[PDB]
């Protein structure tokens, strides 16, 4: 019964914040630091953040469209009818990961356009001098980093949820508390920061190429860790997408 295009009509398409969710990661893949290539020292690419933003209302939408189509879904197939209960339990397990998704991308996604932001801030900060040697204020870029660890986003878990079932669903990159509150390790942004120098430092072609090569490495593992997230919620919108359709199938097994 419940087809592809029975959801899309009811404003669920999981495309949406799906796609705009790879198009913040083409972004952020498509950010890198100055070099030489071609006999030139290029300038790196300045971010578009706004593309971020897209992402994270774009995932908001999605997850209230999912709930309002859940909650039509639930009204409508309401001693003692084994069934009801079980899909009853269901729809609040439902309901908790579509918020939980939705607070843990978000989150990440901001974590993400953060970091996109100083990737693009710090190519004043570094320039060439002469033609093997490129001049780097360090202390200016390690600033810029701190600021991100220091305001990094906090995330709260829908209450009465399974903590222990979260952090093993969301793996190393992240972090959760008792409370179910969820942090972002600054693992990578303190390598990043811990590997710049003294403000006025000027190495040589090979002295940055060392180093732009580590930092590159740490923010390319910042990429894996959000398309590992976005794969994981991706798999959640198809769970989603599944319920809503068996929940359908009851409704009219069930009526009558």
């Amino acid at each position: 019964a419940m087809t592809d295009d029975d959801l899309r009509a009811a404003g669920v398409d999981r495309r949406v914040p799906e796609q705009k969710l790879g198009a913040a990661i083409d972004e952020f893949a498509s950010l890198r630091l100055p070099d030489r290539i071609d006999g030139r020292f290029v300038d790196g690419r300045r971010a578009n953040l706004t593309v971020f933003d897209d992402a994270r209302v774009a995932v908001r939408g999605h997850a209230r469209a999912q709930r309002n189509l859940l909650e039509r879904l639930e009204t409508e197939l309401l001693q003692p009818d084994p069934i009801l209960q079980g899909l009853v339990d269901v729809i609040g397990q439902g309901k908790s990961d579509i918020d939980a998704y939705a607070t843990i991308v978000e989150g990440l996604t901001k974590y993400f356009q953060s970091v996109a932001d100083v990737m693009s801030k710090l190519q004043d900060y570094i320039s060439a001098k002469d033609d093997k040697n490129m001049k780097i204020d360090g202390g200016k870029i390690k600033a810029l980093i701190q600021q991100v660890i220091d305001h990094l986003p906090t995330m709260q878990l829908p209450k009465g949820a399974d903590i222990a079932r979260w952090r093993k669903e969301l793996g190393d990159a992240v972090s959760i508390s008792d409370s179910g509150v969820v942090t972002i390790n600054p693992d990578k942004l303190i390598k990043m920061r811990d590997s710049l120098p003294p403000d006025g430092t000027v190495w040589d072609t090979a002295r940055y190429q060392a180093w732009n090569t580590a930092f590159s490495g740490q923010k390319d593992n910042i990429q894996n860790d959000v398309q590992t997230l976005v794969e994981k919620y991706s798999h959640q919108n198809s769970n989603f997408d599944n319920l809503v359709k068996v929940l359908s199938g009851a409704i009219s097994t069930l009526t009558d």
